[PDB]
Formats: C-alpha cells, structure tokens, sequence
C-alpha cells in the first residue's frame, strides 16, 4: 500500500483544518488541502491505525488560509476554502473539483465558516473587517461590515441560523445578527489580546450550569459568555505547566494560541489548547476550582510539544469520539475523547524533500533532509505504525540538503545542509551532532562514505578510521572529513588529484561523488557534464567520461549482489539535460591503464524525461533495473539493460529531488519533491510506462 508524507498544516489559521462524521479529516498545507480518511473506511490492517492520507484540493494559487466542511446530513462531502489568492471556494471532495467560488473579497481573507444551520451559506471575514454570507447554491452573497477591525475567528451559531460570533485581532467579539445588516446583538468585552477561537456551547439554552458560547485569547484566558446577559459568566486562565518530554528548539520564537472545541457530548465540558501545545479537557462544573485534565496525563511523549492552532471533532461509524489536533509541531494527532489519549500521530514536512537515505545497517531505516532544518528518520518497516517517524533538529538549523548514513555503524548519520554545514548525528543518542570545522561555500549537494586518501590516509593506526567522510559543495569543491577528527581540517583532495596526475591546468567544477561498492573506484560528475574515475590509493585518473552536455547532478554504481558479476561495473548518471546515460566501466577499470582513457559513447542510454534529472537508483532486487528523480514532476522505472521505460510515477505536485529503492520491498519506492511531499509508491500500481511526452 502507497503512503503519503504530506506538507504541514498551515500555521497562525483559526480554522484551516475540519472534519466530518465517518469520517473524513481536511487540512489546508501551503496552497492546497490535504484529506485523510479516519475510521473503518480507511480499510487499514487490524494493527495499524485507522487513517489514509487520501486526497488533495487542488487550485488555490496562494496559501489556503481557511478551510470547512458542510456539517450537512448528505452533504458532508462539501467544503470551503478560503485562500490568500482572494477566493473563496466550494468543493466537492468525491470529485476534488471546485463546485462553484467567489472573489468578493479584496482584502485579505482570514477565515471563514460553513453555517450549521443553512445549508448553503459560508461566510467569510477578512483583515479589514468586512464580512460575506456566501449563498453559493443560489448565486446570491452580502456584504457586512460590523466594525472597523481585523477579524481573526468567526463561528456561526450551531443554534441560531442568523447569529455569527466574530473575534477580532484587538479582543473584541462581538455576535452579530446577518439578516439584520449585521447589527451587532452583543458586544463582549473582556479580552486584552488576540481572539483565536469562538465556540458555542452545543447545547441550546442556559441551564447545563439564552445561549453559551466560549473565547480563547492571546491573552491566556478562555471566557465563558451568556447570550442572555450579554455579558461574562466564567473566566478560565491557563495554567502555567511544565514542559512534557520533548526536548524542543528553543531559538525558534513562539506565541501562545489559544483554540477551543466545545464537545456535544459533553456539554459541561470545553477542550483547549495550552502553551506547548498541551491539551486540556476544563470542567465547566468545577469552575470555582478551575478544573483541567491534562490531555494524555498518564502517557508520556505523546502531546504535541509546541502551539496547537486548530482542534475538529470526528465520530467514527464505529462510534469512535476522535478530536483531531494540528500543530506548530508539524505532528497531525487523533485524539479519542472518551479516554484523551492519543490514538495516533501522523507526520508532515515544512519544506522540500532534498534527500532521501536507506541505511544499510537497520534496514528500512529511511533518513529524510527536509528544507524546514529537521532531519526525519523514517521506520518504513514498522509493523505497527505507517508514519513511524523520528525529528532530529539539533545542530541541524537550515535546510538538509544531503545525506548520507555510514555503511557499518548503527546509527551513525552524515547530513549536509544548504549553507555547507557538513554533520555527524547519532542518532542512538539524544547528544547534539558533531559538526565539521570545514564549511563549503555553497549548498552541500553530496555525501559519501569512502576509503580515506592522503593525506588523511597517512597517519597511523588509531589515527583514522576505516572510512573518510566525503562531501560535494555547490561551489565545487570535494572536502575529505575524518569523522575522529571532525573538529580539525577537512581536506580538498583536488589537491591529490593534481598531484597524481599531474594536472596543470584549473581542475574542474565537481557536482557529484560516487564511490564504487567495492571502494576501490571514485567518481566524480562534473559542471561540464563530464564525470572522471578514479581508482585507490591515489586518486589516479584512469577515465574520463563525456556525455552529458549538462552539470552532473547525479551517479550511481549499479549493486554487487546480482546475478551477473559484471553489473558492479555499471554506472548510471544523471545531469540538467533530460536524458540518463549508463556506461559500464569494465574494460576500463580492469585494464588499470596508465594513462586515462576518455570514453564518449554510452553503454545504454535513458530517454524519456522532459527535464533535467536529480537522482538516479539501482533496484538492489534486480539485474539493471533502474529508477530516476526529475523536474518534470514523474519518478521514471527503466529495464537499464534493454533501454526499455517500465513505469512512470506522477504522484508529486512538484519537482522531485531524490528517490531511493525499497531495501525489502522489489515493487516499492520512496520519492521526494518540492511539492513538501514523500510518497512511498508501488511501481505495479503505475498504469503509465513512460513521462509525459
């Protein structure tokens, strides 16, 4: 079964996330929304959680800034967004098409809500204060304006189809009547800050302590307003609480916000986010006592470790209570409310998928580099949890630009990043990684382990390792890091090649590094398009290969296990030109010339691609079968050995970056894009053979 790391819910929104019953749970990343199925429907494994990343809406040209559901009985198949691009869109989730939108808005629009009540009315608030019911089923819509202030929050009254409550940026809410020119019916006063949230009591009248409705604020206070009075009956401030097992960023700047939900089932009782991203469930009986109940309190490491902004209730057709959390965190999390226990979390990433590294070591270990500067470690063989997902963001900071895990050491990561950080995490330990003394000028593009050559490889015994630590720059250098000494020099090694070549003239641009699986031969891709081979000890230059036209972007030497011996002498390479050559290396590397050969003709060549190619990856489960990564938005499947295109993957959004094989898996694949997305793909589920043409 195909899996989907998506993009994280959008920050700072009060409601661009929502559920409907069954269910279905929507959250609006970046400019899209993103659905997931929840409950039996899901149709997951008895073991597994019960939720499918499903779906995508899509077209929105800017950052989807609101996002609801009808709460209507054989319409919950419909939804809104509201988007920086200054539409407001109906959907139809089964088809993922736009039903009808509007544009009236011209300021920035900050949230909106579908009626409970009218079936076809959305209405929508924006930064200047200007309101619009949305009758989208009969093509009519009005404009309010109520007061001059920057909505943050607005909730229709489950209750009363013409009531709407409107927080704004200052703390004032106030609940105005839409059928009257919005006059306002109630103007609560009270708050100091921001409103972040408006619920009103599911229940009707005002005995179960007229009408209820509850305000969370910036200002660390929940209140408790009576329709009756029009006035404050309760005001709850959060306590100050100690923070839970993650060991968070502490750099990273963050304000409280402050989200309700107001559960049906339990009229007395409101839930809330807190600071850390805490959840508490508040007693409204015990409000003299000011009584909480800690979401999770007896489970550790499972409350989101940073802000809370949206809070959607879900019933299961299994009669499942499910509350479904979004966080600054970038953690989704299933809530059951009978118990408060989280019953699952799902992961999202905050940047573009750079890297992708399967460790040789624990197989199925998937390390990802992410642009948001957290490395994830991936459990893909996890049997109890798809999305068995690791953060590590110490030492790491900006974005992961390349990885690479060491061949025998358990745990032991190298990442580069897009600043030329070049670093060692351990990621059996909770210590900070070692970081390189030496930085590259530019983007780290690469990172391979391999053989350590002078003059690292010329000090003594317990002086260097087995392996040297490689690393490519964007500005084209290739440094040799010792991972004992990560704190000393790192070493250009143009300065070997020049000397054991005797090179006179400017070495070239290097793009790209790849170690042979026997270590014994290095090759370098290069900004002319050429890519050199190297052989041990020395860095003798024993061939040079000119192909591409185009900056190497990416090597790869076919694996040693096949069926026949030669194939570890296969090497596919990828450039900024569309077209993927193989060459085999065999005769070359066997004849150990004594001056370089250049070779100038492919072994096999690749084409289909309609742009330029980021990563190439041999399948180790087969004789020459190849997958590579492009900017025309496809993962291509190829039979190398018979030139022949076998599957095309047209998942992604975006640009892909990296792609990488299974390790247990033959039919399984990992691509990442800059569409913020992983996708683990099955290559029998792909009904196209080749990229668009």
């Amino acid at each position: 079964e195909p899996r989907t790391l998506p993009p994280s819910p959008n920050w700072y929104c009060a409601r661009c996330s929502d559920a409907v019953p069954g269910g279905l749970f929507g959250f609006a990343a970046r400019t899209s929304v993103f659905l997931v199925r929840v409950g039996p429907g899901a149709g997951e494994s008895p073991g597994t959680p019960p939720f499918r990343v499903i779906g995508e809406l899509v077209g929105h040209t800017e950052r989807v800034s609101g996002f609801t559901f009808s709460h209507h009985p054989g319409q919950y198949n419909l939804c809104a967004t509201s988007s920086d691009d200054g539409t407001v869109k109906i959907w139809d989730v089964e088809t993922k098409t736009v039903v009808t939108e509007h544009a009236l808005h011209q300021h920035t629009i900050s949230t909106l809500h579908w009626s409970p009540r009218v079936k076809d009315l959305i209405v929508s608030g924006d930064e200047k204060g200007v309101v619009f019911c949305y009758w989208f089923n009969r093509n009519d819509s009005q404009h309010l304006f109520i007061e001059p202030r920057t909505i943050f929050c607005l909730t229709c009254s489950p209750h009363h189809e013409d009531l709407v409550a409107i927080g704004y940026k200052d703390g004032i809410v106030v609940i105005i009547d839409i059928s009257k020119k919005g006059e306002v019916i109630h103007r609560l006063r009270g708050h100091d800050d921001e409103i972040h949230s408006i619920a009103w009591c599911p229940l009707p009248g005002e005995d179960c302590l007229g009408c209820y409705l509850a305000t969370g604020s910036k200002d660390q206070t929940i209140r408790i307003w009576s329709c009756s009075r029009g006035r404050g009956v309760m005001i709850l401030k959060l306590p100050f609480l100690k923070r839970r097992g993650g060991g968070i960023d502490p750099t990273v700047k963050e304000r409280l916000w402050l989200t309700l939900h107001w559960p049906s089932n339990q009229p007395t009782q409101l839930v809330s986010s807190c600071f850390g991203g805490e959840l508490l469930q508040w007693d409204l009986t015990q409000s003299w006592r000011r009584k909480y109940t800690l979401f999770s309190a007896s489970s550790e490491g499972q409350n989101h470790s940073r802000i809370v902004f949206n809070l959607c209730p879900l019933q299961t057709e299994d009669d499942k209570q499910l509350l479904l959390s979004t966080s600054m965190d970038r953690d989704v999390k299933c809530w059951d409310i009978a118990t408060l226990e989280c019953s699952w979390t799902l992961p999202s990433l905050g940047g573009f998928a750079y890297s992708l590294a399967f460790s040789s070591v624990d197989i199925g270990s998937l390390a990802i580099g992410v642009g948001d500067g957290m490395i994830r470690v991936w459990n893909t063989l996890s049997i109890k949890n798809n999305y068995d997902v690791k953060n590590f963001w110490q030492g790491v900071k900006s974005k992961v630009t390349a990885l690479c895990w060491h061949p025998t050491k358990e745990g032991c990561l190298a990442f580069g990043t897009d600043d030329g950080k070049v670093g060692l995490y351990d990621t059996y330990s909770n210590k900070p990684p070692q970081i390189s003394s030496t930085y590259h000028k530019k983007t780290v593009y690469t990172l391979a382990w391999g053989p350590p050559v002078p003059p690292m490889s010329l000090g003594g015994e317990g002086d260097r390792p087995s392996l040297a630590l490689y690393s490519c720059g964007g500005e084209g250098i290739v440094l040799q890091h010792n991972p004992w000494k990560l704190s000393g020099e790192a070493f250009d090694i143009n300065k070997l090649i020049r000397d054991t070549n005797s090179i006179k003239y400017k070495l070239p641009v290097h793009t790209e590094i790849s170690w042979k699986a026997d270590g014994k031969i290095m090759a370098l891709g290069n900004e002319d398009g050429s890519i050199e081979i190297f052989q041990i000890p020395n860095l003798k230059l024993i061939c040079t290969i000119q192909q591409h036209h185009k900056l190497v972007n990416t090597i790869s030497w076919h694996h040693e296990h096949g069926s026949q011996p030669e194939l570890s002498y296969l090497m596919a390479s990828g450039s900024n030109n569309a077209v993927i050559y193989v060459h085999n290396l065999k005769t070359v590397i066997e004849s150990s010339p004594e001056s370089p050969v250049t070779i100038t003709e492919p072994y096999r060549t690749l084409s289909g691609h309609t742009a330029k190619i980021t990563s190439v990856a041999w399948s180790p489960h087969h004789d020459g079968r190849l997958v590579s990564a492009s900017y025309d938005g496809t993962a291509q499947v190829w039979d190398a050995l018979r030139e022949e295109p076998l599957c095309n993957f047209r998942g992604h959004r975006g640009r892909l970056l990296c792609v990488a094989w299974s390790p247990l898996d033959p039919d399984c694949i990992y691509s990442g894009a800059d569409d913020f997305c992983v996708h683990k793909w099955l290559t029998s589920m792909q009904d196209h053979s080749r990229p668009p043409q």
